[PDB]
């Protein structure tokens, strides 16, 4: 059952935990009061791509930053019909509005300065190129 | 959180008849507003090209349909999905417009993965009243 | 606690209703039309309820029981030409429109 | 009987379900002499469903088609509860069975696959140990 | 994702609508009547959102946000005499019936 | 399994507006049938005396209300509830009758904890048709 | 958490398990395909009463029996409107029909021949009188 | 901070909720100097709610009344989402507080109970050990 | 077979074990015609063990005695693995059985209680319903 | 299983949670680095007694206090043989030494000023008399 | 937590379940009364090797068979010192003796007739060659 | 945390032979120290009267035994145990003294639920050496 | 504070422990201005341990050597509680820190790695969005 | 199930001192028998070549040591371990022989992953007695 | 409840005892030898127990407290030449054998 994470771990399972602890929204910096956009994470042996769904969000309203192995996409989803709803115009509402933030810990060595992001049709695609040898490694002399 | 697929239906009253639920399947989110002169239908369609989505108006029913396609599906191998929260596949949703509309003047716009359909009402006058709260 | 899946479509002259009824005998389902109300009812039978013996049921994914489901038809129908057809577990009811009336328009998206 | 075997066998996602494929409902009744798998498939033509048997693994596959898909009929949808597109499901059969005696029956959108049991595996292969 | 609880009652001359709006400012809620549609909308504000500081929130049982809710009134209303009254977090909208019409009957049970 | 408290309402369309759900609260089960001449409303009320339940018909709306009382509540002590599956408290449910009815001829009967209300339709004729299945 | 059933059991908890294992429908003879009526179990220091909800059930259609510490209430709930529904008359259905069986293990010594049952207004009340000294005790001589 | 204390304190059924009594919604914000409990009580008169404080346990009680209950109005119900009848809820306060400085405020169906904290318990009682 | 019945029956602490009483080890083998309960009781005299059967509940009780308990022998203990004192254990029997045909056998510190099954309960009591 | 705390709670279970949340050492003010003495809690309909095991603890080294429904027993267990062990004299050690604190929330109304404690033979018995009517009740006028 | 097997499954997790349900000893044909030998399973894109530890087992006493995707290794571990122990010769015993059986479901298509097994130094290595296209596929004509 | 019941035994070497473990049973805690002139045995016995515990010295083996009695056991009813962490019942523990001792001079003292047994060694001289750590 | 962050950071097997490598014990104390990681490494020479810092991930590695390994001394082992061979452990640091100010200290087999915190990441990289 | 690594030790009495436990680490299983003329030590070493294991006898102590090597470790990639129950790494275990032995006549044999060491006793005579059970 | 790991080896002239004592001050540990009994005792101190302040402890993998551990030496030792050496958290006690005595033999495996 849950004993499979007890005896000697197949490296695969140790990966399963990496994926969980990396991409799961509840396990990274939850607000909780904000909105968490839906994402797809893909990894080739070369790059890693993140597809984030941001319908109704202006390009000026999204920001993407990277700090020490953690990618963060944040911004705001504005309700343009807010005053209409305030005037009693609302009929059906499935849409959720507010500020959004999504942080994922990326389990790979990437070149930070080569990170680029393309936003089209409400979909934001971040591309992080992976390098085999870490250029940030930094051995530390022991006293 | 179950979602009714066809809004304001004259055909079927939503109840605990067939669930259709199986929560997590593709259901592009829909907001509907009715003003004095207009009916607005907003549909969230992130990652969709406008040529992949069609809008048809028939006799008081607005149908918005199309296909949300995974583009990483371009092969059966070559790099893996480590994570998937995105919902792909076909969608068709029908809204029964709660007002009479001029069909020649209906317009649709697609921006930032948000589709907005504007439906000007044939009766443009002011029935509405705000009630002061004592 | 069994609800068969139902689709409803509307054409120029026609309103069609699809009902999913796999493993249901044609004799077991009834179709009725009353004043704009189309009711599809019946019972789906377990054909293994014929026995508890000779080896038993390992897996139940299937719903069994009585079902009744009603679609309101806003359009006026000629009830004499209404047809019901049961094929491959799919029941299709065709209701001819008394008035073939104003049809669709495709809206182009800017 | 300490039995998870039904679970590993029948449970949908242990058998590696493929996203993009629908998962049909299934009833499995094992007899003394046989094992019967009833699969619900309303609205699919007999030529749209394939039944394969390999290495103890039964695989039912095919396409549920929306006949109303075409361009002539578009804004005609009113109420939709139905799921269309491709479907594939695999189930493992615990019992020893005869692979050549396996046959299928399609009636009223219900597909019955009846797998005859054997007392002794014709399939059991003893191995070298050299 | 906040829905305020609503009761609806109907008398001889009157249709009354109760809305539960605790902690909501009178200014924050709007009442509208259009062609038989009564819409109650507004926003309930977190008064602790004024700060994240000086000690924090231990427990959240409360829903906050924008709400809009529509009741269809089958009876005909005189819209000029419609009154809205907000007391103890309870919003009560009174809609006078244009036609005082056929009233109730109590059925005795055998 | 959420339950709509007021059936066939003209006032409010059941949707994901206010849940009212909090599953497990008292909701006497209701079956409704419509025949050629009649509308039948069956309500399950086990352990209820008929004098504790009232039925009112107003302008096309049948309201059935009352109080399901725990009788072991006769003291705050003296023996304990080891188990409780029974749901007590107040109930009021409204059904909007899907036909025009003669109110003078409405009857109610209470037997075996089942209340049955009979509502003869003003129009007694045969509109209905069975469709033969090809 | 769930360790409270680990260390030395307060007799109370040992009771909690008795109540669970006694009255819980899933833990006694589940069909599963039948209906399980809602029950209230009350225990005074003298008797024990069981209140079973059976609306729409005829008195002739209910049976109550007792065997070796286990009380069983069984019967049938018939749908009288079945043919009406078959004629397309059904509008709203919350009611569940079929055969019902409910078995509970009673955690007390009772006099079996003094068990009596009263059925009124869809409620069936079974009354089992408790006796302090078991009259069935039966010591067994060891060979 | 290894903190289940908020749970034992605030969680409804650890405080022994009484069947037949409704359970109001609650927000608890503890400050540096105080602790505030916001309770939602729409439709209840100020005279229908009692606030008691005992042994570290705050208890809010009363009756939500349906003003339409009477006999004159019976078949008048159309749509009902509202719950009426008696309500009682108890919550434990973790902080050291001043029991005499405790006051309540009822505005817009929202009842605020603001409990002043102390650095040192005036309530701490040292015991014999004989 | 969806079977928790063995658990409720046999499991020690569902049967209300009494603190201060030792719990003996037990093997339960149900046959087609009978059910056998093997109980390990080393070092206890045949007269120190009682077997009672009531309302479907088998109860084995008694006292494991340390014969070396007395005052003459005190500082004589060297190594002690053994548990002494009173023991009581109750087990519920799922099967329909004959209460008068029940007998016990004590051999080599192993007590066998063999309970004959019946096809039909002689014990089933049908009730009034008035 | 664990669903027994899901459906309508027998008052008994609501008590089971009271006992758990009251007397369980992990659920009250755990240090964790200190020692937690073993206790027995008994309740008659009149008083409530707490028996705490403190072998090798001087009476001067134990303190008992009561604040708002919570009883706390604290103190120190000194190792008198510490220097002996430091001299290499230790052979067998089962004993645990250090400061101890044990807090339990008492689920009853008691008279605080009538609380008395008796320490004998390494056992500390605290006695809290229960009163039916709370003398601390204090209704609060609502503004 | 355990919700990671709830939302849309990364194919990887669907593999994790395959590995669990395949190789876990408790999930395949447990006796339970027999001994379960320790195994290592390795998979290249070409073959799959299973290494089973059988110290003190004669080659004549081990058997390996394959039936419909399930590999079974069975046999006996005889205690040669049994009579010595019966004579009171035993000093230290860590060794477990008896009959052993280990069944694993292999999650790949293999050529059964090319399965070969080599037993050396108490280690039994089974080698199952994988073929891409199943030669057993067998489409079934539907009536 | 399994506990060996009889210390420094010449009879049986503690190993994974019979567990005796069943963790949580009564095992009065024992500390043993050996100084130049003395062997000290400390046994924790909270809630025990000294007349209920006996100490016997035989041929190099110190046996401490007795009965830890629940005093709330005074009836089968009348108030309940809400919680029990205390371990009651019989106990007997044997220590094999790792030195030769003068039996006439052995003393036992019982204070604060702690029993201390002092065992003066027949050889009182200084063998011991502290090693300076470089 | 809703904090699993310490767990993802510090917990050994979320950081991908490598079989064949020993896992040293660790204490982590974060200050207001810094974060200190104390690592137990008895019996390993200062030249046998490497401390690397990359992308927020601290990695301590090396070899615990048995000096008695050689052939001259073989049958000389009597009692062995000690583990030898290679060791590697990685830990994620939640705090914003200065990567160039990072230094290590080895005293009494205890290796202290003290990582200075910053108010603002010098490492934060804002991205295009084109 | 903790395992004592060095058998019948004169140096250290196994107790709850340092656990060494961390259950699941490599501990080749050991059986020891003592007959009239002989001491037999059986050690399970599956998948080990005899040249990888050494046996040394010193002054009454038999030490068996060596290295259990994963052979699939031949690269850091190229096919993966789907499952590992096998325990690899170094091992050294010492047994203190409970009899005096002729060291010149000691022999070791390795068959089927089982190592057997035979240690003939210097005193070959019959002390032993079977006791008849009354 | 802290037990430091210990190795014991025996050579021709020498018996050596290794104790793992990381983070332990040389002053805090005592080594004693009495009639064939070698006792290593002392206390490992938390150097963060100096404070609860200025930020706290996120992770505890480390054991702290008093420890005493005794090795019986079957061979006879010259107690005057016994040496103790503390390096890199590893305490090594060297006990010279009074009698250098019969040494090992390597057994070849057939």
């Amino acid at each position: 059952m849950s004993l499979q994470p007890f005896f000697g771990f197949p490296p695969t399972v140790n990966d399963l935990f990496s994926d969980f602890v990396s991409y799961s929204p509840r396990l990274n910096n939850q607000i909780p009061g904000e909105l968490s956009p839906s994402i797809d994470v893909h990894e080739g042996k070369d790059t890693v791509s993140v597809d984030v769904e941001l319908p109704g969000v202006k390009k000026e309203d999204v920001q993407v930053h990277y700090d020490s192995g953690k990618l963060t996409i944040s911004g705001e989803v504005v309700n343009e019909r807010k005053n209409e709803s305030t005037e009693g115009n609302q009929r059906w509402s499935e849409r959720r509005f507010g500020s959004f933030s999504r942080t994922i810990t990326i389990p790979a060595k990437i070149d930070a300065d080569r990170i680029e992001a393309n936003f089209s049709n409400g979909l934001l695609t971040v591309t992080l190129p992976k390098v085999e040898k870490s250029q940030t490694k930094k051995q530390i002399a022991i006293k």
